[PDB]
């Protein structure tokens, strides 16, 4: 092909720009021209497309968010929608599409190949809940953002000998909470994928307190419930002075981490290598520390799980 | 004197340890011995006092929180309380007291001099709401913590073209929100000390949006009300996709900033110079960029204000 | 006036962009139009001038360096040079000039007023060696960059029980080294403005070692000499395993600190208030915690000094 | 077994403490008791051994360096040395040994099993040059330290349109330089494991300059030669204003990254699981994203390589 497109959809993640940057550079090295779609699917339909030159991606490697923006397009679910967007691609002479984003987003990449547009999905979410990849672009970054918070909370919490319930993102996945909790020396990690017993959780807290622990840190994936309900519950049952912190969206921004920058680079490139080689309908990732690619349709069938053994470890080191 | 005490009271702040460290080193340089009171006023009464050696304060300069801990002692308000604590000092042969903390805390330093115990207050709060000082120990740190958050929020907010209401600490003071808002390129700063008109606030937001601004950042000092109420209000009136972030206690911890480290050092030292020179009942600070000291009783009479001109500036650069 | 110019000269500093941003916003609020000079004096002559619109300064507040670039123009020392540049201003209809930069730079602002061009200097250097100001834009940032280094060096140095000689910037001023050394718990601070005796320096190191200190940290302002010579000297005399680190230019970049962001904002604004009020030939600053302005010619006469008492403190807390 | 030892040898790395912490907690969970050896091999001989209690490892997770210290013991190469140390273990009733460190260090773990002391090596180096593992504890941290530097250098370098030669650690491995260079948008990466042609390197720089690039960033692994020689060489051949930065030991310290914290946790635990299960003479690691363990003797036979394809990528995205 001679012309490809690139867009960002779903929630933004740190590292989207390094991704955009490798697609752009990878394609040009190869003499292919790159077009940017602004506002994701929404601007695909609206024809918000501009050519990206070698230098338009200069000085974005270290930046958070996405320079192409992102938007929610519920009109792309529609036949008409996929038609209108498909028209826009042709009007511009764009033959392939690199889509960096979530699972919601991969679904649209799929619908596009089915109508003849070769697309490759690049996993961009802070959640790490994308099949076909061990790691998603932006997860490392979010992790470091969270332990940055925990580190701070531990200082205040030691000072006043208090218990903190910290609510982290990851709507349906416990990755953030699990790796965070571990890296942060947390005393409890409540994730979606594991059963917890509130009485055992309490027993364990009490026992650590008695054994002379100054603070207590509890990580709750938003996926489980609210930081406020667990705070309430725990304070009632232990009589310990409790506080709740909802990190929120700070999790979503920042200058991506080295890993995130390398990961995004490598995957965004790889995505281009596939469009050129005529592959299409695939999604890229990293598995067992190697670059892999799947069929979107089949990677989507698959389910997201965590290392249950890591969760155990959590429980053993928290003594 | 030959023996002094040092304690931390009120909410902990980044830089308390560098403070503790200068009191300890300053006193020993001078051949005076230093005693630590653990758990603030509460442990004063309980006699939780240990001698601090030159090296006990080694490797704390860069740390957040307070190695002496802090506690709320509502029994120190009481005559008996001040008696019991006064007894504990004598039992240990402690003649002077450096108290690092809030205004609540300065009140107790006052009650102590009145019963004959020379005390000097060291302003330790992230709030910056202590009379006699331009700057309180830990404020610089909190500031940097907050703009760290704003920086991140701006990335996500630009990405999705959204409006963010960010709630910062400072119970009755607008310092955090004001300096933050300014350093952060915020579009609105709602502080306690200034009147705001919600209709004007709205008008100004709308006008920036129209003039092509991608995101919108609103800083609300907890002192004004809730980030959630302003979010609600603003979304209703503009129809802009809004999100709210409550930074909370991350504001309170972390490795203190260079300024905070210098400030704490200089003030903690100065406090010792006063106890030795027999001054007592005073509080230290920095005014017009010089070390000053006041009478606690008179500095407390005084009121905390902000630079209203800085607030204006806020409004002019936000166009 | 209706049209002003703005430029950055000398070595770049973190906070130049927040400066540029307040000049730009301050001027427009006032209905004045702002022109940017690229490449400092050099591009003034070459006529590298572009109009700056309200949004061209959007999203630069948190960034390091200067979006207008900077260059060394030894042709501006020349009559012809100042003529050619003066011509360029007129050709564009620019009546005033905000110059953000060093002392070298202030000299040119001076030469410009003398030929009739109202100019105001904004102190932008990481060195803090500019008369008329307590603090220069970028100094807070450099400070935090350095203690960030020290913090790291302390970890490795404790680990292996070693002595580190750390060379910091500040060509003729000891500010960086002094505040750094203090905030960093350094054992020695060699600055230009103070006499040191290498034998005493040695004695003091030895004595701390014996008293059980694991590491040893020595800060040397480049202004004094080389980190390598002091390393050599010290190792020879103590037999302690020594290492040298030259921080270099990392000191010069980064996302400016809250203070730096506020300071730059306030000063860049103030500079505009002066051009409008017809003042000219002045330089802005912060003194005794208040915005002040001087005559460039007289502020330049003045000399840069440090708080000698802060240096003493250094020596007392280092026991 | 009922009693194990743990020590840190070689150059310290961020994450050693999280390692120490999992060995300590993992062993106690299991009812085994843990002994700490201070000063690595050197203190093994000298009998510098103290029992580690559950709480002695509290509040070290987020810290750099090693709380057990490290030292170079050239007397441990010696039969006598291994005898004396072996004696010390027995004198204390220590049956197993977890050794966290470099390859030099793994060699001693080997010599110890051969004389009957079960030992497991934990890869702790910032270099990433340890066989049996994809990743070594502390590498992620060093990486982030370096791109932190690059980010800063890019600001100053863009400002003045200059070329920077940045020298990074990794004595014989190009990992730091390679991942750094990539994550940092570097224009050249000179590593040991790849051939470079200085004329091509020059050609490529010139070509980027002409194509309008403001700065230029060159990463040189110390393993290749000196930042100063490449600076010299490059400046001579391009006439571009060049600067050199030697990051040095800042690479070695800091609060470990989330990955480093998880990695160290998981590996330090695993090491204990092996001593209990009677395995011995093994080394742990992570391969293809899974915990693996090897025979020290055989993992040492193996050689350290990099992803040559990642190096290519480097070259393609740098256009
Ligand atoms: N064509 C161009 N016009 C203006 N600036 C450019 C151009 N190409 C590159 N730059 C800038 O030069 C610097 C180095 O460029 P480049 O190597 O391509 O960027 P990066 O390392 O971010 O990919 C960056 O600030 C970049 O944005
Ligand atoms: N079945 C679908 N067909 C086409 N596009 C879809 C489909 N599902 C989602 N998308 C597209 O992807 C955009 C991003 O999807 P969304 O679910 O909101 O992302 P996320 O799951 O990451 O939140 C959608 O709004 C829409 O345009
Ligand atoms: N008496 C001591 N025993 C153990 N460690 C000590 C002792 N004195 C100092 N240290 C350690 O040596 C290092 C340097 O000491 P010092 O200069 O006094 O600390 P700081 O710079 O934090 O004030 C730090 O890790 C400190 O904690
Ligand atoms: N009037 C008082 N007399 C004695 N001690 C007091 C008085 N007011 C406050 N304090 C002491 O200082 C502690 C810290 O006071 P507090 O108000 O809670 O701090 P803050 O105002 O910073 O929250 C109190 O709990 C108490 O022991
Ligand atoms: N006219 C414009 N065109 C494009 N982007 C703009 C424009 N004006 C503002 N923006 C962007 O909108 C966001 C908020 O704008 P603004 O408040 O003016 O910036 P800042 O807070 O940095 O001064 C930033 O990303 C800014 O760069
Ligand atoms: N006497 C002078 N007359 C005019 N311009 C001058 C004079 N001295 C310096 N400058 C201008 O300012 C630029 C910045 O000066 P320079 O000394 O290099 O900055 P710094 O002192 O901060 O390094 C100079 O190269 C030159 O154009
Ligand atoms: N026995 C103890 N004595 C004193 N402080 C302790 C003790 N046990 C734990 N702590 C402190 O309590 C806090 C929480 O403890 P812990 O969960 O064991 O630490 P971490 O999360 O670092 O492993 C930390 O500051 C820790 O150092
Ligand atoms: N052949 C060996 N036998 C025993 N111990 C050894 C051997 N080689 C190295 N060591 C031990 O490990 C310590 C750490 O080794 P060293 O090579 O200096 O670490 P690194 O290679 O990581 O620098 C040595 O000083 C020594 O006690
Ligand atoms: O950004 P929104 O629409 O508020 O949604 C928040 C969600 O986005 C994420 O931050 C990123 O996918 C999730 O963890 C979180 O539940
Ligand atoms: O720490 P607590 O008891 O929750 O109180 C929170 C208060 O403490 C501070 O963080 C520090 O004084 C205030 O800004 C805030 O209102
Ligand atoms: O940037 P150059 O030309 O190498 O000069 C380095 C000088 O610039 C500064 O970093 C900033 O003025 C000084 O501390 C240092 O001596
Ligand atoms: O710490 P030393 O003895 O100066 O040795 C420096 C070496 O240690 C490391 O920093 C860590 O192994 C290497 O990259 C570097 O060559
Ligand atoms: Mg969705
Ligand atoms: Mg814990
Ligand atoms: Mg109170
Ligand atoms: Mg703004
Ligand atoms: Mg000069
Ligand atoms: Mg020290
Ligand atoms: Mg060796
Ligand atoms: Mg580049």
């Amino acid at each position: 092909m001679k012309r490809i497109g690139v867009l960002t959809s779903g929630g933004d993640s740190p590292g989207m720009n390094a991704a955009i940057r490798s697609v752009v550079r990878k394609a040009i090295y190869h003499g292919v021209e790159v077009y940017g779609v602004y506002h994701g699917y929404a601007g695909l339909i609206a024809g918000n497309i501009k050519k990206l030159e070698v230098g338009d991606v200069g000085d974005i490697i270290h930046r958070g968010g996405t320079i192409l923006y992102t938007a929610r397009c519920p009109e792309f679910k529609t036949e008409e929608g996929q038609k209108k967007g498909i028209e826009q691609l042709k009007k511009h002479g764009i033959q392939g599409l690199v889509v960096i984003g979530g699972d919601g987003s991969y679904q649209g990449a799929k619908k596009l190949t089915e109508h003849g547009f070769p697309c490759v999905g690049v996993p961009g979410t802070i959640d790490n809940d994308i099949p076909g990849t061990d790691f998603t672009i932006g997860f490392d970054t979010a992790l470091n953002t969270v332990i940055d918070a925990i580190d701070k909370i531990r200082d205040t919490a030691t000072s006043h000998e208090r218990t903190y319930v910290i609510e982290v993102m990851g709507r349906h996945a416990g990755d953030i909470a699990l790796w965070s909790g571990l890296a942060g020396g947390a005393e409890t990690i409540l994730i979606p994928e594991a059963d917890y017993d509130m009485n055992d959780v309490i027993a364990r807290l009490k026992r650590g307190h008695e054994r002379g622990k100054k603070h207590s840190i509890i990580i709750v994936a938003e996926g489980v419930g609210s930081g406020v309900d667990f705070g309430r519950q725990i304070q009632e049952a232990t009589g310990f002075e409790t506080r709740v912190t909802v990190l929120g969206h700070v999790q979503r921004g920042g200058s991506p981490t080295a890993f995130d920058r390398v990961l995004a680079s490598r995957l965004g490139a790889r995505a281009v290598e596939l469009l050129l080689e005529g592959k299409g309908g695939r999604c890229v990732g990293i598995q067992n520390n190697q670059l892999v690619d799947h069929d979107i349709a089949e990677a989507l069938a698959n389910k997201h799980t965590i290392d249950q053994r890591m969760y155990a470890l959590s429980k053993e080191l928290s003594i």
